[PDB]
């Protein structure tokens, strides 16, 4: 597990790993950063897949039908799939931290430069992938996410998979989307740095109901790594 990846995975002693802890003080506040767009309107799931490490549901990444545009982003990137982490007790389990505070879990939207022509070549840049994350605070209910947690049963085990169509993945956001962002990597192999993060201020909600039927598989997420050398930029003064 995590401590032996840099066995197989030598970029795992990388310049830019992810998760980072976001201590705010030096999170400056850069106003170039343009506000972010989000054309999910049109967003096409087609399954949902326990692979053995999380739950990912897959979309039709074959055209522009759900893209992220502008925060320190050039250009469009296309939603290929969105998978959680999430803990065993519940102030542990997301991936990224505030001042080394952290969430129940995270869910992370996964997307891709259109420059690149696919998936396979956008990984192998560094500019390749956008990956806008979320966090979760247990709370009020999430109608959005209850679509999601109904199904969980009809893939228990690794490597099960569904039919899972018309998700609305705009259900996930939160009211706010002011974000830090900076430069990093894949949290799981292969490490690839070929990321853009866009991690929100702003948790979205989910019912103790919701987090214990995402069980019924636990701590799947990776220590903060390294800042090294780089800048976490903030769109919010
Ligand atoms: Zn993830």
């Amino acid at each position: 597990g995590p401590e032996h990846w840099h066995k197989d995975f030598p970029i795992a002693k990388g310049e830019r790993q992810s998760p980072v802890d976001i201590d705010t003080h030096t999170a400056k506040y850069d106003p170039s950063l343009k506000p972010l767009s989000v054309s999910y309107d049109q967003a096409t799931s087609l399954r949902i897949l326990n692979n053995g490490h999380a739950f990912n549901v897959e979309f039709d990444d074959s055209q522009d039908k759900a893209v992220l545009k502008g925060g320190p982003l050039d250009g469009t990137y296309r939603l290929i799939q969105f998978h959680f982490h999430w803990g065993s007790l519940d102030g542990q389990g997301s991936e990224h931290t505030v001042d080394k505070k952290k969430y129940a879990a995270e869910l992370h939207l996964v997307h891709w430069n259109t420059k690149y022509g696919d998936f396979g070549k956008a990984v192998q840049q560094p500019d390749g992938l956008a990956v806008l994350g979320i966090f979760l605070k247990v709370g009020s209910a999430k109608p959005g996410l209850q679509k999601v947690v109904d199904v969980l049963d009809s893939i228990k085990t690794k490597g099960k998979s569904a039919d899972f169509t018309n998700f609305d993945p705009r259900g996930l956001l939160p009211e706010s989307l002011d974000y830090w962002t900076y430069p990093g990597s894949l949290t799981t192999p292969p490490l690839l740095e070929c990321v853009t993060w866009i991690v929100l201020k702003e948790p979205i909600s989910v019912s103790s109901e919701q987090v214990l039927k995402f069980r019924k598989m636990v701590d799947n997420w990776r220590p903060a790594q390294p800042l090294k050398n780089r800048q976490i930029k903030a769109s919010f003064k």
